[PDB]
């Protein structure tokens, strides 16, 4: 139907919007901590103690299958990481460091990101 296609195309643009997003939250890790799953071969007690792991590289493999389907989910999984890292890693820790100042500045980003959502459409 044309109702499916204009639906469709709206998917599109968020994901082309969310894609700059996720762009832009990744250059606040410069460190790239966040870029990459926890590897359970080098962490194997991981999952013992966080229970739904996420990372930037498994956001942007949902991102290209167009798996956001709101701003909210996208946020979800961005909060996934900060608070998985906040939990696992201890306050002294570049780790934890790192998840506040990604937080911080990531903040800023988000909150634009949703005038233009709900501006847009």
């Amino acid at each position: 139907s044309m109702e499916q296609v204009a639906m469709e195309l709206r998917l599109t643009e968020l994901t082309r919007l969310l894609r700059s997003v996720l762009d832009q939250l990744q250059d606040k890790d410069p460190a790239r901590i966040f870029a990459q799953p926890v590897s359970l071969k080098e962490v194997p007690d991981y999952l013992d103690h966080i229970k739904h792991p996420m990372d930037f590289a498994t956001m942007r493999k949902r991102l290209e299958a167009q798996g956001y389907k709101n701003l909210h989910e996208f946020e979800e999984d961005f909060d996934l990481i900060i608070d998985n890292c906040m939990k696992y890693n201890a306050r002294d820790t570049v780790f934890y460091r790192a998840a506040v100042r990604l937080r911080d500045q990531g903040g800023v980003v988000l909150r634009q990101a949703r005038r233009e959502v709900d501006s847009i459409g």
